[PDB]
């Protein structure tokens, strides 16, 4: 779906902004532990967060969550008030009628 | 200085926003390894970045850097142009003539 | 108890072997998130492991667990079978009859 | 052979930690250094630095300790660092 694609792609761009290899590192982790990709952020935000926490810890996971939200606010601009990835996905679904 | 105070407080608030124990954890790390506090971010940004990287790795350090820059822009001017903590400190010093 | 003492001492020395600040860093994390100390490893190994995983991620938590098990092995019995901290504590309790 | 034994031993250690650690570390090493796990033998100092960049110094030190322990287990003897470990392997196979 459109919302799913924008979230996934925007997260990937954020990972690339952090460092060249973060996409590869996180994807290696997601594939090996959940047989999933970055799309998990949209499909199951809670599980995605838990997976990131298992990779670098909760502090790092929270930092990533904060960055992702800030980046989506920068792309979608309009009224994003989410404080969590779960809230962010909920808002995206409302914006795109999903 | 005004700039040192503003940068340090902004970082401290960011850590508290991340999670309840991040301030204590990072401060324990800086105290034990460099006998310094969070003010090190202003006094020697490169050393501060290096220290955070030693605590959680470079991916996590980068995420914190991005979050700090974003929060300072919201504190001072929506668009300081700094893309690194070093540039951020340089810009703050230019703004306050420090 | 003797078992609690031996396990706690083993962990503390392992932390100091890793790096000068690890004891302080892990203790800051345990204090802030669980109002507990390193003794939690004996009192509730599952919770201790979960806490370390929240600090540095599961891969790092596993490495620490592996080190703790290896150290206790070469201290008590070079024959114990523990593969997890919970199993290690269970074995210590049986060995000391606690 | 020394460079092959250290590499194979490291990989086995990574697998004992968790299923995806090998994949995770290799993804990191080749995005950042276009290198593999053999960097541990070719340049142990750099390898440790690379691992430190992935999870931090505390985690990298823990991995070093586990690697030294494992290699000692399948090889035998004196080594408390990765640099010394590689220096010892060289002496055993004249490298
Ligand atoms: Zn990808
Ligand atoms: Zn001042
Ligand atoms: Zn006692
Ligand atoms: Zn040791």
């Amino acid at each position: 779906s459109k919302g799913r694609d924008i979230l996934t792609k925007t997260i990937i761009l954020a990972l690339r902004e952090v460092a060249p290899g973060l996409e590869a590192v996180l994807e290696a982790h997601l594939r090996a532990t959940l047989n999933s990709g970055i799309e998990l952020a949209y499909d199951d935000p809670q599980k995605f967060k838990e997976a990131v926490s298992k990779l670098f810890g909760e502090y790092s996971a929270r930092l990533l969550e904060m960055v992702i939200i800030s980046k989506l606010k920068g792309r979608l601009g309009e009224d994003i008030e989410a404080n969590s990835l779960e809230e962010l996905v909920s808002e995206i679904r409302k914006i795109y009628g999903e």
